[PDB]
DNA sequence: CCCACGGCCCATCACC
DNA sequence: GGTGATGGGC
DNA sequence: GTGGG
């Protein structure tokens, strides 16, 4: 973090225009300048020199001036002294409030976290559990405890079937010493492109973690997708551990490596290599990479066989996960 | 100067 | 109930 | 907000 100060101003100005604004590619654009920032290995000593980076432009190139002069940006002083984006942002940060509902609670006076607490009935359930573990998800995870619960799955989803296969993905596989949630990607030899020769497989996984007391909470559940909460299991005597937020992701056997790149990521690091894959003529999923046409209708998708075979195609050298953080 | 900006699962809602 | 748009999120 | 054509 050399330039740790000028990479959270843009964040902050990030977070403001996704909340506030309802400008996600703002977000984006702001978002991708502090990740190429973030990797710049000199100290910055001014806008200009940001600059010269594919992704800093002319406006944010002015805030770092105004930022590596006087320490700070007017413009996010006005932003955190206004009660409207205060609130907003804030309400934003519960789970399962977007800036959409955020917005909408602000008028009808419910802008705080006991407003929130007193109202709720006027919550989904997404949103009434995103409150209720509020504390929690404001935790991160030490790649200790992420090492327990990957084990706890594994075993688990071993007892069910030994056929299937559990891998625990995002910043976990990307070597992080801490993670937000856990990222687990499933596959099952039943479970192919071809057909689902099995009804509810994602289903018993998910029923054996919750009969364990390991899945505590559901915030969505489809026949490929799990959204939830877990809870490693505490000692005598040992106070709890905090609840955590838990993804799995059910993707066909034959597809495992378009599905371990996509939930791997960074979402960054995918924003980048499938933006440049289609500048070299392919389009990439979570299932497989295909040819653009002169169209723009894709073709069949191509022979991968590992990791790098994606890569190959649009002519990018092998990053390992590690390398893959942006 | 113009425009597109990665790709998609689940919950919810509007409409017929 | 089917379909499609939208919100929230990975 | 940024940048390729
Ligand atoms: N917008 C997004 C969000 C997530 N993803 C994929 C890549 C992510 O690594 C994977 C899991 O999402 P995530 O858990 O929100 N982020 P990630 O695990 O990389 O970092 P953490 O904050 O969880 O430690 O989903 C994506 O492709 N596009
Ligand atoms: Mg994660
Ligand atoms: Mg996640
Ligand atoms: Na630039
Ligand atoms: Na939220």
């Amino acid at each position: 973090t050399l330039n740790g100060g000028i990479t959270d101003m843009l964040t902050e100005l990030a977070n403001f225009e996704k909340n506030v604004s309802q400008a996600i590619h703002k977000y984006n654009a702001y978002r991708k300048a502090a990740s190429v920032i973030a990797k710049y290995p000199h100290k910055i000593k001014s806008g200009a020199e940001a600059k010269k980076l594919p992704g800093v432009g002319t406006k944010i190139a002015e805030k770092i001036d105004e930022f590596l002069a006087t320490g700070k940006l007017r413009k996010l002083e006005k932003i955190r002294q206004d009660d409207t984006s205060s609130s907003i942002n804030f309400l934003t940060r519960v789970s399962g409030i977007g800036p959409s509902a955020a917005r909408k609670f602000v008028d009808e006076g419910i802008k705080t976290l006991e407003d929130l607490r007193k109202n709720e009935d006027k919550l989904n359930h997404h949103q009434r559990i995103g409150l209720k573990y509020f504390g929690d998800f404001e935790k991160r995870i030490p790649r200790e405890e992420m090492l327990q619960m990957q084990d706890i799955v594994l075993n688990e989803v071993k007892k069910v079937d030994s056929e299937y296969i559990a891998t625990v993905c995002g910043s976990f596989r990307r070597g992080a010493e801490s993670s937000g949630d856990m990222d687990v990607l499933l596959t099952h030899p039943s479970f192919t492109s071809e057909s689902t020769k099995q009804p509810k497989l994602l289903h018993q996984v998910v029923e054996q973690l919750q009969k364990v007391h390991f899945i505590t909470d559901t915030l969505s559940k489809g026949e490929t997708k799990f959204m939830g909460v877990c809870q490693l299991p505490s000692k005598n005597d040992e106070k709890e551990y905090p609840h955590r937020r838990i993804d799995i992701r059910l993707i066909p056997k034959d597809q495992y490596y378009c599905g371990v790149l996509y939930f791997t990521g960074s979402d960054i690091f995918n924003k980048n290599m499938r933006a440049h894959a289609l500048e070299k003529g392919f389009t990439i999923n979570e299932y497989t990479i295909r040819p653009l046409g002169v169209t723009g209708v894709a073709g069949e998708p191509l022979p991968v066989d590992s990791e790098k075979d994606i890569f190959d195609y649009i002519q990018w050298k092998y990053r390992e996960p590690k390398d893959r953080s942006e």
